[PDB]
RNA sequence: GGAC
């Protein structure tokens, strides 16, 4: 039914928020900071946890970190877990300063909330799998700012493997560089989110900043 | 080049 699919599109983009933030030029000093932080990874200077690795995604967790996917003894719905407390690194005093503050005093988010700032860096062609961020783990919203290209956030989309082929999105929604992504509702909890590889052409990198739920379970 |  075109009413069908009409309604599910209404109900994802209800839940998006998205809007400019950043000036290339506050882009190109976070954009740096990033890389200082790839840098430091690759000296060792982080905890072994901090930083999750794969072919053309890394994940540098900071505050508080998880377990996805392949990490997971059978997989499924409420298997995931943070890291002991401690473990991961502390959230860096620059994205405090340069991102936090900058969504506190814009209202995206109250004060405090952000307790956990996860940097995932793409090379070109790199994806992340359909998934829903784990509601067990994770309070909403989720806010997120991409930097050093433009790409999509697809909504819905189901992937497969060897080679991988992911079928056509309920929802593309363009994430440019120095914007702000915000997922509540329908957009964070009924259906899941994904970047396609068609998507990343160059190399991005995304701050995503959250709150961890009281009752989040550990390792 | 793999979070459902
Ligand atoms: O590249 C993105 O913005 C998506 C990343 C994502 O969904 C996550 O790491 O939870
Ligand atoms: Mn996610």
């Amino acid at each position: 039914q075109q009413l069908q699919k009409e309604e599910e599109a209404r109900k994802v983009k209800s839940g998006i928020r998205q809007m400019r933030l950043f000036s290339q030029d506050e882009c190109a000093k976070i954009e740096a900071r990033i890389d200082e932080v790839v840098s430091r990874a690759e000296k060792g200077l982080y905890n072994e946890h901090t930083v999750d690795r794969a072919p053309l995604r890394n994940k540098y967790f900071f505050g508080e970190g998880y377990t996805y996917g392949a990490q997971l003894q059978k997989r499924g719905p409420g298997q995931e877990r943070l890291y002991p407390p401690g473990d991961v690194d502390e959230i860096p005093e620059w994205v405090h300063q340069l991102v936090i503050q900058k969504l506190v005093e814009h209202r995206v988010i109250p004060e405090g909330f952000v307790n956990s700032a996860v940097i995932n860096d793409y090379q070109p062609g790199g994806c992340i799998v359909s998934h829903v961020d784990p509601i067990h783990i994770f309070e909403r919203p989720i806010v997120s700012v991409s930097f050093f290209s433009d790409s999509a956030l697809c909504f819905g989309c189901k992937f497969q493997f060897k080679p991988i082929r992911v079928s056509e999105p309920v929802l593309s929604l363009p994430v440019r560089r120095g914007s702000v992504t915000v997922l509540s509702g329908y957009a964070a909890d009924e259906i899941t989110h994904c970047i396609r590889p068609q998507d990343i052409k160059e190399r991005r990198a995304v701050i995503i900043l959250r709150k961890t739920r009281l009752d989040a379970p550990r390792l």
